């Protein structure tokens, strides 16, 4: 679609759009005034609302009422707060789900999904699609051409929960997003393997989802869950299209988003398919608590721009703190508040939200951090909040919009159908996904002073002096001609483990692993060697010549072409048939460039070999570990400005060389002349 | 109304003494040697039918008499009470299988099928039916017979059938809270349906809190309370129709039923449920290991707090193993008999297990029981033959009736609050209310203090302290409570994680403690959680006193003037937690605020205390050894004082004799200066 970006209110200038979910349709409206004077002070200039205020609007059956949104609409316009205004259609009334419980979605057993959260319903239900689009329509009616309305928030997060339907709707669904699909029953067959285990379907009408076979110790048909994992994802992106198509119908100026869930870990919706249906890209992520927050805040974001395609993003929800929704829901630490937004934004947000305005006293979500606190006004949360909208009204002054995300050297390819196919219980080890791959390679990156891109599968990760093809199970023909050309015309290549193994429909390549690239590759392997500590005795690792260690599965690399230099062996008990084979390795092809990594080393095992293998593929590299103390992030203007922003990785004060130009930025910083110093959680930016 | 159940014809008071009996799962001509064996082992009760249903009522309407007649003649003879059942805990497979619909559903409509027992629906008016019919008819048969002493009503309401999701649990439900409420809007505006589209146009449209999805959904934290709140007086309307027959047609018989109180139990609320009992009767088995002791104590003391002192019946506890967890552990050498000593010394006047003859099969058939299946030559038996002496000399020296003396201290327990902390969005899965009373039991314990568990209802605020642990539920009234509490010069502990919400799970605002503040003088505006979910999480904070806090901390943001700081969080500056309050005290009038900013555990706690006593000014042994002994005394009226002594730990002790005359020794040697104890010993003297 093109590229939209939600534009001001009329009168003011272009800003840094910050705000957040605001729902003031559950305090009494007398509190208006208040969280509006409070948004004033924070630096905050646009608020979305409405987003689960369906059962608020149309109260009961047919029946819509506009008066208490139109009275908050109206006082943040004259405040000088655009809206960012949803369809309110992410959840339906309890009286819908009372009269129609034929929404209501099914789980894999078959088990009822009952009203008392949120997202109940099928995707793929024609009453619930129904009363959906007639309630967009009214919204759309209702505020065409009301001027507040800067763009639309269509739904929430489509799929956060009803992403696995098993009901008769979706039934009636997969089969024809397989004859769409696959045109022939034949082919169906030929695409699942449905010979092997008498599961031959004489037609599409024999078809079914796959619900439950039984649990442990029964093995659903992998192919056929691979495309159910597709279908899913399509059913719903089809259905945010409907909703969609109705609101710019009707106010056609109005810019359209939908809140996606990137995070290192998401595993279900295919994202960057999905952002070719929005006018711009908007990201929900929280936090990973720990040692992994920084790396894996970074990974998201760049990733969302690697879906944007380099274009601006909008951070539609992240939080001030605690989430409420993990086991153990940790708070955030001094500082981190403001550095986190700093991240998103370095790595392309144009717009930067949270999960919410104002703390929810009561209901599932009542112990989620917002930006006022129940504590209230006089809290370190809204200290922090106001800090930040402050540093964004500098950032937009010293001129950073629609700046883009600069080009990294190397490319680390991410792929979620990879991850889907990975995900069999029937698969060498349960112990290995592809996620998490790509997460080690960026945080082994970020170690050695490289930032990388992390780029979705059918991106241009082909126009980068590297990339990383880390667990990239599913090789297609196309994608393995990709690589050989890469790598023929001198890109230089880092394959791992658990690629290439099978083409897109999880049939597994003949003739040895990686199959369909080993020319490329210089490797051959006839097995895996799955490793860990089922049972007492088990192999459950392998030591690495260069001083790691393999952990969960390796490679058993049986030959090695002539041209293919071995970088590292395994080191192992001789009886494991494992002593002495190849761990690492190097192979020239053409003016590239291939590395293959054998095993899961983990982000520093990755990290302690990156130079050994850095130095064979001709990939210049800072070997001192200092180099990774800091990341740094840059976006650039086609005018040639330059912003730079500097981030303490670590849990002690770093001191970095200075960037040239000015200071915009600084959270637990300090800016000297010669040089830089932050300390831990802090945060620089310069104009250069 | 307090009715103990009393002798039969011609006998004297004595501690009652028995067990569960189930004579219906052996031939007749067994009788003869249990009531030999019971009379050998100073057994004067039994309770039987409890589950005898379907060998009652055989078949639709058919009510038999002989086998229980002729038992109840042969215990009668004997000198043995009865402690009847309605017999209507579990029905029969002809009234399952001609009316499925008793059966109850689990939150994924599972059909609950017979095989175990207690398969029924709380609310199916068919079951309430035939039950009902079932109580009257066993009321009219035994109606005057002398050898009936009580009624033992039904058995454990809701151990297994808390959680009904039917059809009759969905409409009871509606009526409930169509009751509490009056109007939808007082439910809307008490769960906050307006999050999430959840706002209801009626009460028709009210649903009980069916599965929602599973992990990363998140049912209404309000509804789930109340559905909880619900789910115990439904049971409890039915019991109280299942005794008002039976009262009706034998009332000068008194009427129980047996309660589940253990540290960590958590459904039915028990405080509410004693106020529908003649006596409070309850079933308790040891936890093993460490905390075998102390959660007994603990157990034991909470039930004389349900009972307001009043004595209370030990219906059910075990000689050795249960059946029923993943690990049976017997009990070692002398805790047989000190277990019992335990329950007696905090105020129960009967001790009976479950049960008398150990069944050669069904699902108890490994659960221990009086008569082992090794038979009369036995270790357990020879104990219960003992226990039984004991227990005679015992009500010669006029025991009965005496009541648990008053504490320097109350540890508040309150079950809502256990229900609230147990919803699945609060700051961390870890903390639950239940645990934190018993760690501060267990901590005064360390310190030679033994405390009276008592629920939130009973008058914790007539004592000179009292603990507030883990109160996440504060009412305005509660809170009044606590405020006028230490203003007339109370001294109080509280403690992380109390008092952040109204009785309807509704946050307070302004920061924490809510509604408090003014008397705790500590203001905290967020939780720092901890543990090790992920990599490289905050997973403990040491605290300046030598002490460690886990699973949770508050964030101290500001504390009043006068508030005086006794420990502070060290940790890695970055954390923002370092140098922060974790132990403070605070004046307010004449009382009396200590407030401990994170889970200590036992330990912890119980290294802090004397700290935290001297600044509240609660004279505190700071002595170890102090807690060596445990000391529990009950006191008569006429100025009598029967003293128990309990060793706590594993190696032998010795302690300063109590003035009187010595009743009862096991594993312990009175001596004239002082006594001593060996691991699981207890000693008994009259004063
Ligand atoms: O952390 C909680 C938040 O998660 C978001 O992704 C969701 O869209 C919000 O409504 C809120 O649920
Ligand atoms: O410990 C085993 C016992 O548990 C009791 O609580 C129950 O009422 C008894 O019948 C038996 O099941
Ligand atoms: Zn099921």
């Amino acid at each position: 679609r093109a590229h939209r970006w939600p534009q001001p209110l009329p009168g003011n200038d272009r800003k840094i759009w910050f705000g957040a979910d605001y729902n003031p349709d559950q305090w009494p409206e007398d509190v208006q005034d208040e969280d509006i004077r409070l948004m004033k002070q924070a630096g905050v200039n646009i608020v979305s609302l409405a987003i689960f205020s369906w059962a608020n609007i149309e109260t009961s059956d047919g029946n819509f009422e506009f008066d208490w949104l139109d009275r908050v609409i109206d006082k943040l316009y004259k405040a000088g707060i655009a809206v960012d205004l949803a369809s309110a259609t992410a959840s339906p009334p309890m009286w819908l789900t009372s009269a129609h419980p034929e929404v209501l979605r099914r789980d894999e057993q078959g088990h009822v999904i009952w009203p008392g959260a949120r997202q109940h319903w099928r995707p793929t239900s024609p009453t619930f699609r129904t009363y959906a689009l007639r309630l967009c329509r009214e919204m759309a009616e209702h505020y065409k051409d009301n001027p507040a309305i800067v763009s639309w928030h269509v739904g929430n997060e489509y799929g956060c929960h009803n992403y696995f339907d098993y009901s008769d709707d979706a039934v009636q669904a997969f089969r024809e997003w397989c004859r769409d699909r696959y045109g022939t029953i034949d082919k169906v067959n030929a695409a699942w393997g449905t010979n092997f285990w008498s599961q031959r379907l004489n037609s599409f009408e024999e078809i079914l989802p796959p619900r439950y076979v039984g649990g442990e110790g029964n093995f659903t048909n992998p192919g056929r869950l691979l495309d159910f994992k597709h279908f899913c994802s399509d059913a719903l992106k089809e259905f945010f299209c409907a909703e969609r198509d109705v609101l710019s119908e009707v106010t056609p100026n109005i810019p359209l988003t939908t809140n996606f869930m990137v995070s290192a870990s998401q595993n279900t919706l295919d994202y960057d398919d999905w952002a070719h249906e929005v006018d711009f890209v908007s990201n929900d992520h929280y936090f990973t608590p720990g040692s992994w927050h920084i790396d894996e805040l970074a990974y998201s974001a760049s990733l969302v721009d690697g879906i944007s395609r380099k274009k601006p993003w909008f951070l539609m929800e992240q939080s001030t703190s605690a989430v409420n929704w993990r086991e153990i829901n940790p708070r955030k630490e001094p500082g981190e508040l403001i550095r986190d937004s700093m991240l998103h934004l370095a790595m392309g947000a144009d717009a930067i939200c949270y999960f919410q305005w104002r703390q929810s006293r009561s209901g599932a979500e009542k112990f989620h951090s917002a930006m006022l606190p129940l504590a209230g006004e006089h809290s370190q949360i809204y200290r922090d909040v106001c800090a930040l909208g402050a540093d964004l009204d500098t950032l937009s002054d010293a001129g950073i919009l629609r700046s883009k995300l600069s080009k990294a050297r190397v490319a680390i390819v991410q792929d979620i159908q990879s991850e889907w196919a990975t995900e069999h219980t029937a698969t060498p080890t349960q112990h290995i996904r592809e996620w998490t791959e790509p997460l080690d390679w960026f945080a082994a990156f970020a170690n050695r002073g490289v930032t990388a891109d992390v780029t979705p599968i059918h991106a241009q990760w082909d126009t980068y002096d590297a990339v990383v093809i880390p667990c990239v199970y599913l090789f297609s023909e196309e994608m393995a001609e990709r690589l050989r050309t890469f790598v023929r015309n001198g890109g230089k290549a880092f394959v791992t483990y658990y690629s290439a193994l099978a083409d897109e429909h999880d049939r597994l390549h003949t003739e040895g692993w990686p199959g369909l690239i080993g020319d490329v590759v210089g490797v051959r392997i006839e097995e895996h060697c799955p490793l860990g500590t089922l049972f007492p005795g088990m192999l459950d690792h392998l030591d690495v010549s260069n001083g790691t260690v393999v952990h969960d599965l390796a490679d058993v690399i049986d030959a090695i072409a002539d041209d293919t230099t071995v970088l590292a062996t395994f080191e192992a008990d001789p009886a494991t048939g494992m002593d002495g084979r190849a761990a690492i390795t190097v192979h020239p092809y053409h003016e590239g460039g291939v590395a293959y990594i054998a095993g899961k080393l983990g982000r520093d095992g990755i990290s302690q070999s990156l130079p050994e293998i850095c130095a064979a593929l001709g990939f210049e590299l800072d070997a001192d570990p200092r180099a990774g103390d800091v990341l740094r992030v840059v976006r650039e203007q086609e005018d040639g400005a330059i912003f730079e922003f500097l981030f303490n990785r670590t849990r002690n004060t770093v001191t970095a060389d200075r960037p040239a130009g000015d200071m915009l930025i600084c959270s637990l910083a300090t800016d000297s002349t010669d040089k830089v110093t932050l300390e831990p959680n802090g945060v620089l930016a310069f104009r250069r």
